């Protein structure tokens, strides 16, 4: 029998997790999920935090989960859990280098597959990538992944606006000269939570095991242009999509800071390839000019080691449609938590797109209540959004989460899903080439 909403008919097998997001799955008690879990992994660190996340989630004060982890450690992980087949639905969240080759065998193994991002790190991978969507499909289960951005409130706002003529006008395309949508992120290596340091795995800056920069958060930034910018239009990878520029970087680490964000004492041995006079060189910097569908976008992503006291990560975006600019900002100004605002392009008739404005905003309102626009310069307006719609990455986590738990039970993701990853991971993958062939 198929999946049908009955309590208990998820049977979770955890592979190999190191990271969070294979614990935040978890975090909280669907009816579907059965509380039994079963967890294949090398014996380590990486588990060891995985369980303790877990057991966590069973020991809070609020509403805690009843979580029965099910553990096996050694060498032969994989080889058990294929062998022992416990459980139907299989969380990877960690070592981005192994995921893909982890990915096709438990799909071949009947087993439906939720993946963090990115499911493919390179252009082998991405081929591999392929079968696996492959073997989903001939096997009527289901292979997805993670965008998370996509329930940011921001996000779905700039979507909105996009789609109404009389606020954005046609999509341009712009040109690699001046792109029509440009999304700039700078992210960080170590933050501190409550005065305790978030640690990450040593292999998180081996670029050979986590990804390069360019592959890795891009996904979420390219997936964004094709969600935001063509909503629900399926692309074609082999027909809409031409790469034009790519380059890749690298941030420096001191020992101490790698000492510092990582645990482990300077250098691991698989890292001394990218040590230079004691200082590790990573390749987590990367930014692609690709046009999809006739239009040109930019992606960029950088990873700084740590932001200076009253700092953290920024986002800048542009998307240019023949009446407006939508722009985020996410800076010191707006205290790094996105703001949205609508540009009117210069020439038009101001007066009469302000009232075009406040008859669509009515429309939006209905969509999101409370949501209005605030004057802040003229032909500059913010999009005002209230405090409840910020419920940040974990519920947005969660929305993932529930709509793939949904999406089981008919078997099958809407149209534009499939073709769409592969799409998204067309772009990263072929981008790490193109920035590899300048070096």
């Amino acid at each position: 029998e198929g999946f049908t909403g009955a309590p208990g008919e998820v049977k979770l097998i955890t592979l190999d997790p190191g990271h969070f997001h294979a614990a935040l799955v978890q975090k909280v008690s669907y009816p579907q999920v059965s509380k039994d879990v079963y967890v294949y992994a090398p014996t380590g660190f990486d588990v060891d935090e995985h369980l303790k996340r877990i057991q966590g989630f069973n020991t809070r004060a609020e509403n805690p989960t009843a979580w029965n982890e099910i553990v096996y450690t050694g060498d032969d992980y994989l080889e058990k859990m294929l062998a022992e087949k416990k459980g139907n639905v299989m969380i990877q969240a960690g070592n981005n280098g192994k995921k893909t080759e982890y990915i096709k065998k438990t799909l071949e193994a009947g087993i439906n597959v939720l993946s963090d991002k990115p499911m493919a790190i390179n252009s082998q991978s991405f081929k591999l990538l392929e079968e696996c969507f492959a073997i989903a499909k001939q096997k009527n289960i289901m292979l997805y992944d993670i965008m998370t951005e996509r329930n940011e409130i921001t996000t779905m706002l700039q979507r909105e606006l996009s789609t109404i003529p009389a606020v954005y006008g046609e999509q341009l395309k712009g040109s690699p000269e001046e792109p029509a949508i440009v999304k700039e992120s700078v992210h960080h290596l170590f933050k501190l939570v409550d005065n305790k340091p978030l640690t990450r795995p040593v292999w998180y800056l081996d670029v050979n095991q986590q990804g390069e920069g360019i592959v890795d958060v891009t996904t979420h930034l390219v997936d964004l242009v094709q969600w935001e910018a063509f909503p629900d239009q399926i692309i074609d990878y082999r027909k809409d999509i031409e790469l034009i520029d790519a380059n890749r970087w690298t941030t420096s680490i001191s020992p101490e800071e790698f000492k510092q964000v990582t645990g482990t004492d300077a250098y691991p041995d698989f890292l001394k390839k990218d040590v230079e006079n004691d200082t590790l060189k990573v390749y987590c910097n990367g930014d692609i000019v690709y046009k999809i569908k006739g239009v040109t976008a930019k992606v960029s992503v950088i990873w700084n080691y740590t932001f200076p006291k009253g700092g953290g990560d920024t986002h800048f975006s542009v998307m240019k449609g023949s009446k407006a600019d939508l722009v985020i900002r996410q800076g010191k100004e707006q205290n790094y938590q996105p703001e949205l605002f609508v540009e009117a392009v210069k020439g038009v008739d101001l007066a009469a797109y302000e009232k075009d404005l406040t008859a669509s905003m009515e429309k939006v309102s209905a969509e999101y209540p409370g949501v209005a626009l605030n004057k802040v310069g003229d032909g500059v307006w913010q999009v005002e959004i209230p405090a409840k719609y910020r419920v940040g990455h974990e519920a947005h986590f969660g929305q993932v989460t529930e709509h793939f738990l949904d999406y089981l039970k008919e078997g099958k993701l809407p149209d534009w899903e499939v073709p769409n990853m592969l799409a998204k991971y067309y772009t990263t993958t072929s981008a790490l080439d193109m920035a590899k062939a300048k070096t």
